[PDB]
């Protein structure tokens, strides 16, 4: 009923394309990229409050379930690059 | 040790504040959005392959376990739309 | 005259741009769905506010016994996926 | 727990500015209106660039026929104005 | 001579745009967890490729006696998040 | 299942292009030098504004006090050698 000529028209019209496995990483990328930012803001505002992020709070935080999976893969780096911060935040020039 | 003060500072020095509620709902807006195109873009693949899209296949790909939670979710949608797409691509002017 | 002809051609060129009729059923779609999914949000964190604590059971139980019209039930579950992050995201903040 | 009332009740003054279904039900059909209006006065526009000159008895026929949907139907007059407005307004 | 002060000055205005150091620390933290998480997905596909299906379970146990190294684990469930996605998207396409 | 295979060694063609480890460790180091040293040459140009002409014997003068870190260190003659052209440069 001319049903695949139709489809295979709006799929010419439709804004964007499939998404290849290279933008599948892309997306993926950019994702990890926000939740780790929100990590790292997370863990400074605990900074901030006076609550100190070492190695010990993270376990702590770990063991307590208060964390979502997809941020319990991104804790350690969220971590690592807090401590970065930290460290050249505190050097003078 | 001034700990408090640097985190206060980076927190300044960070390029985008923490998420607002309003913002969080605008940013699952947008990942609706994209995997609902997705899908109707996967549903018109099949049309255009000779896959007829009806409520029945709907039920069938639901039955089979084929589909993420996410697409499952926005699976009814996405029919929705592919039929609106199909109805308007047939009449002329 | 060809006068008529040339005046409609300039005025072609200074219309407003406008979004292919598809790709305005997408958008038009898209803000009917977060319009929908923002109103069942806000019913779901009214019950929680009241004391109905909101959980996998109680949609269950809402969408048995039809208590939920069919186009809540089409969006109940990312508006169940979106509130969950929302009381975890306020836990945390 | 009385902490989870408190955080719903935080959240629900945090959430979006949210039109009442009616005042939204407006908007969304004038958004429509508009948008629909706008593909006429273009199609009406292609006609007059490809020699059709757009008069009172050319949108009578494409009425008489079934040419139009029932929506361009609604709007074909407002259309027609339009055009005609946005032909004397070129070229003063 | 204030000739030099202006020359500097000058100079100062044409210098291509500079991100700040920590927006700088982020994005550089960024490719290299990007670089490594597509290194750990490549491994996980080369092992699927070759008739080790990638599940929790093997996940674990490559955890489990320190088959994988500390910079490996921290990405690990990522990577493996990544490779459940593109073996989905694969088998759809 | 023979499926999943097919499908592993599909996705393993359509991954994007990875640079071998040895070209990315280059790469990465290339990127942290250029940057650092673009805000060596920043800091050296803003104290020529304020006052501080940028001479051999600054650099010296910055390297025997331990005013500058390991990675400026690294980086200062570099630094001060394209200021000093970029100085030449403008106002020819």
């Amino acid at each position: 009923k001319r049903n695949q000529e139709l489809a295979e028209q709006l799929l010419k019209e439709l804004p964007h394309e499939t998404t290849s496995i290279a933008n599948l990483v892309q997306r993926n990328n950019r994702d990890l990229d926000y939740n780790l930012e929100q990590l790292v803001r997370t863990l400074l505002q605990m900074e901030k409050e006076g609550t100190h992020v070492t190695e010990s709070l993270i376990n702590t935080l770990m063991e307590t379930d208060t964390l979502t999976p997809k941020e319990q893969a991104l804790i350690w780096p969220a971590y690592n690059l807090v401590r970065q911060m930290m460290h050249h935040a505190a050097l003078h020039h």
